[PDB]
DNA sequence: TGTCTTCAACTGCTTTCGCATGAAGTACCTCCCAACTACTTTTCCTCACACTTG
């Protein structure tokens, strides 16, 4: 039922710039920021592409 | 009147990030509590003596 209202039209003058949110799921299209520890330089906190594996 | 020098006392830090799993102080005091035994408590039960009789 929400799905068919994700795209409903404005309803206050206080709201009518915004959107609706939804906060998805982290999916295979999102950059990550891995850090271990020893940060000790910046080059062991990277961002990764996030892959999601299965049964892991 | 003025400026200088050493020593000892005082200040602040000296790996990061998480699990465990939190527990334990205690003197002085006690009033409450649990105890053993005896004593006490409420209802009930049943007999008994004297004067008089003949």
């Amino acid at each position: 039922a929400l799905a068919n209202q994700l795209l409903t039209p404005s309803s206050n003058v206080s709201t009518h710039t915004l959107n609706k949110k939804v906060y998805r799921h982290i999916k295979n299209r999102d950059v990550v920021l891995m850090n271990r520890q020893p940060t000790l330089h910046k080059a062991s906190m990277m961002g990764h592409k996030v892959r999601v594996l299965p049964n892991e």
